[PDB]
DNA sequence: CTGATGAGTCAGCAC
DNA sequence: GTGCTGACTCATCAG
């Protein structure tokens, strides 16, 4: 067990490992402490959520880039399959 | 004691001059709470607009890769026009 | 001050 | 219990 645990601790340990440093604490101290855990936990979930949110937009911007890369040479490749196909028709005379 | 009680919608939509009339009578402390509640309410909106703007800009990114996946297609098919213009006019030179 | 936005808290849903 | 995310509050910054 030990004494009072810090944030970087309560949130890291397992659920049973908590019932351990939990022995001997009024009915309220029992919940209120598991609460401070959940709260600390949510705080972290929020942090992933913020990141995720960004890294997902990152991906669209990345695809977007590339899926414009192709439709750039596909507009120029087809511009060339018309410039030389036009000289294979004028040669016809 | 004293005070006349408004509603969120009212207080937020209310205008600066209306607000100032609704102030007459209100104890100083009462003014403070009121002005703060208004701000909190205002932030609520800013936050809402903010959430929106995120959605807005996210669809917009897709509804743009939606114009690049459908544009790499109107050009992948204009790429089918080459089979006829490089096989039917290139067996003549 | 007004508007915007990261961080954190909270409820509510999903597994 | 765990993880996630919408809505909200708060601090804090540009304009
Ligand atoms: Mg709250």
């Amino acid at each position: 067990m030990g004494t009072s645990l810090t944030d970087e601790e309560l949130v890291t340990m397992s659920v049973r490992e908590l019932n351990q440093h939990l022995r001997g604490l009024s009915k309220e101290e029992i919940i209120q402490l598991k609460q401070r855990r959940r709260t600390l936990k949510n705080r972290g979930y929020a942090a992933s959520c913020r990141v995720k949110r960004v890294t997902q937009k990152e991906e669209l911007e990345k695809q977007k880039a590339e899926l414009q890369q192709e439709v750039e040479k596909l507009a120029s490749e087809n511009a060339s399959m018309k410039l030389e196909l036009d000289a294979l028709r004028s040669k016809y005379e």
